[PDB]
């Protein structure tokens, strides 16, 4: 209301889930600030392939929000957004409740877009996913039946993708496990699909030397690897890949029988976000200035990947550029402070800096990372590393970004680079 | 004097003349503060490798200190201190005269100690040196007396040394820049010869794959490498190679004729300052706290390479732990602001942070850099680059901290991080 703006945060995850405690914090007591999400509980994405394979349980990377952010001043409703009326600005929910807002930022994530691949859906085949828990969890029973019925394996990432990292964990913690089970011999064969022009690609034109690295070692676990390729559909159990070459044309086209597979789908805009009119480009993304409000609705800002980011390159088959999560934070903390700003007067003129990723991938004893900044090459910085430490500090992450979502964040949030100090 | 305390800075390198800038800045009009170093001009020591092989002139890296620190009302003496009396606080010149101090900062860096090895000193055989922009014009000369009367080469570091990148870089260099004169295959053999217990090690027990890339590297430039070696002495130019085993016994012995030659040597403490009593370590290095402020002398701080820093692994043939740029610069802020503490009644309790180790090394088109981070593994950091990008980085740091010695600093110096924001 006037002299209480309202704001309203839609999604409670990376980005979501702290914006909600930055914005009351910023904002303190005399402004109402709403946490609304499809999910009452919030879930630790990167630990998803794990859960995939069984090396994490569902309890150990996820909790309900409630509490939590409640004790906090902030308001929480466990409910889909069905639509968002920018004009009224009124959002309206799944049970058809409506809610409205001074300010709005939208922190909804991806869509998975399976609709891409006839087949893909992972409750219409053996394609699996591990982008969510319930995916994860999905993921891991169909391991567990390819265990009592081996058969051929096929990982990776679909036309379109973005976030590449995943499916090479994914790929080499199932060897891995096999290996341990003792059942990596059982397997016909085992694959690994990708829209990257080549491995280690990752959609940043690689960094450091991800690509010698992730090809030997999926060599190393005798994992065949086909670079340029999307899937056309699955069907019946199997996978119709189709290879081009560096202009598109078809190299050759693959029927490759899944027992068990996982690819990282494409990621387009949620529904209620996309729909918006004049909100967002046409993958549904929205389109936000540097200082992250959208560029039709001077109310409404954007965090996380929901925001259109232009691409620098065109590769054979389309692919994206991954939204991690530093960069998410980033952009995060620009919105709270320039919502702020808004309600004070000024124009907020802080941004979300200079565009780079960060990725941590964990084997089991050791991991791999990487960090790339800017965009475009040549890079400021450009570095992959491999090694037990790695591991340590995917593990130390997890464990204090968990405990921040619990207790809260005011915040200047990446400060846990005072480990120089 | 008394409520106008004198401040010295003793040495104008890496460390000191950044202290200098910064103790005025912290300081102000009422204090006095003065640098004094052996020569009268600044050198950006990592540059000096590419001197020694012509890459580099002397003018494009260093010049005359005495305007730059006048105009920002510091005083400079070019005059090398040959005594130091802790109990009167007076510092003996060269020329005689006397300097009184009520603070004395330490920042005398190393003693190249070629007494270690008989006939190693450049002035005395075919082993040069690349640690001082003097001593790389030498070697750059021997080079050219070698491309005249082509023999063997051996590049390497000594028992006892601590700085091992640049030995690796000027071997490497040295190989590039005889193929771009094609005169690579007049050299009967090109040797490589190092105190570490492996290739890579570093003096820090290996960061990233140093190993694996450090040793392809010399590999591929027809290099021959020993490691776990001590030189006995440089005579008749021929080098006397002892090779011990991990139990320190020795397996073998070489006599090397040298051409040509570098190794980087040992470090210790220089003599006015390791011949003040009870102030060092038997190698003349000042033990200071966490502080930098020596253990024996209240007034008197340290930092740079002239801190003691204790070991922590003892390799077969002795080597040291490199002293990196980073942890000099948050060493010099932390002594800035302890002794304006004190000079305001209370005790400093700033520290030098983390113990870390910072290298850059480019090989003309392509560079090689590492971060590691803390000393012992596992480690929170420990990655190792190599690219195009290292080789701009490189280029663009020289010429940022060259200015910086120009134009004066605060400072937190290293904001250059900002490239972030
Ligand atoms: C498997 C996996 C591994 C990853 N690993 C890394 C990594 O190691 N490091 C890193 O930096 N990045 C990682 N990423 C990338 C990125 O950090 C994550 O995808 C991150 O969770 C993105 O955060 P977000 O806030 O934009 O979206 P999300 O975390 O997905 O949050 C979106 C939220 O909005 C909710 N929502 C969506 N639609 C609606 C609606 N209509 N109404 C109400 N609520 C809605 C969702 O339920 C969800 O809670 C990973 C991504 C994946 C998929
Ligand atoms: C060849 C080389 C390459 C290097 N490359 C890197 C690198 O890439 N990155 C990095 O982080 N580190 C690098 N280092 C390590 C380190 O940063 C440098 O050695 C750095 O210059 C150390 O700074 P300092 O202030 O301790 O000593 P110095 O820079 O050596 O300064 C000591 C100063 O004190 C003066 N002095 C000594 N005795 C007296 C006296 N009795 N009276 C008056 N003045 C005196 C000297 O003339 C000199 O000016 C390199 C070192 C060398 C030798
Ligand atoms: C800073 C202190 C460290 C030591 C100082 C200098 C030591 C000399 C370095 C020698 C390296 C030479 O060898 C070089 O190594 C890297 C391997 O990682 C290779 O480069 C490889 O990884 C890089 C990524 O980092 C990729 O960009 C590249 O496409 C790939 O081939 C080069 O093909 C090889 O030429
Ligand atoms: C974070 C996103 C990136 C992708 C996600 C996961 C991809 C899978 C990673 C596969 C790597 C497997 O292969 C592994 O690579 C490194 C090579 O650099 C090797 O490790 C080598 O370099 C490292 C330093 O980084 C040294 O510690 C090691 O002694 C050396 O052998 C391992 O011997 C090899 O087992
Ligand atoms: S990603
Ligand atoms: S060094």
């Amino acid at each position: 209301m006037r002299g209480s703006a309202h704001v309203v945060i839609l999604g409670a995850g990376t980005g979501g889930m702290p914006a909600a405690y930055e914005m009351k914090e910023a904002l303190g007591s005399g402004h109402e600030v709403t946490l609304i999400s499809a999910n009452d509980y919030f879930q630790f994405v990167p630990s998803n392939p794990w859960v995939g394979v069984g090396w994490k349980e569902r309890d150990d990377i996820a909790f309900p929000i409630r509490h939590y952010v409640e004790r906090k001043g902030i308001h929480f409703i466990a409910q889909s957004a069905e639509q968002i009326d920018a004009e009224a600005q009124n959002i309206t929910l799944a049970d058809g409740n409506t809610v409205h807002y001074d300010y709005l930022m939208i922190a909804t994530g991806p869509k998975l877009a399976f609709e891409n691949v006839p087949g893909s859906d992972p409750h219409e085949g053996p394609v699996q996913s591990i982008a969510t828990v319930d995916h994860a969890e999905r993921a891991f029973a169909e391991y567990q039946a390819l265990l009592r019925e081996p058969g051929p394996i096929v990982i990776g990432a679909m036309a379109g993708a973005s976030c590449f990292g995943p499916a090479y964990e994914y790929a080499m913690i199932v060897a891995s496990d096999l290996k341990k089970r003792g059942m990596r011999d059982k397997i016909p064969s085992f694959t690994f699909i990708t829209s990257e022009p080549y491995i280690g690609h990752l959609g940043i034109q690689g960094v450091g030397d991800s690509k010698g690295i992730l090809t030997k070692g999926l060599k190393e676990e005798g994992i065949e690897a086909y670079t340029n390729c999307k899937v056309t559909k699955v069907e019946d159990n199997k996978m119709y890949v189709t290879q081009v070459d560096e202009k598109g044309e078809t190299i050759k086209e693959m029927v490759l029988p899944v027992k068990f597979g996982m690819m990282i789908p494409a990621f387009k805009g949620v529904p209620a976000v996309a729909g918006v009119e004049g909100l967002c480009n046409p993958g549904g993304f929205v389109l936000v200035d540097e200082h992250q409000r959208s560029k039709k609705y001077a109310n409404i800002f954007a965090a996380g990947i929901a925001i259109a980011i232009p691409p620098v390159e065109t590769t054979p088959v389309p692919t994206g550029a991954p939204k991690t999560g530093y960069m998410i934070e980033s952009m995060v903390s620009a919105a709270v402070h320039n919502i702020k700003a808004d309600l004070e007067g000024r124009k907020g003129e802080q941004t979300m800096g200079t565009w780079n990723a960060v990725c941590f991938a964990d084997m089991g004893d050791r991991g791999a990372a990487f960090i790339a900044l800017p965009q475009l090459k040549p890079r400021k910085v450009d570095v992959f590393a491999y090694g037990r430490w790695v591991h340590l500090a995917k593990v130390a992450f997890e464990k204090y970004f968990i405990r921040k979502m619990k207790m809260g964040v005011s915040e200047p949030f990446y400060e846990k680079v005072l480990f120089k100090m």
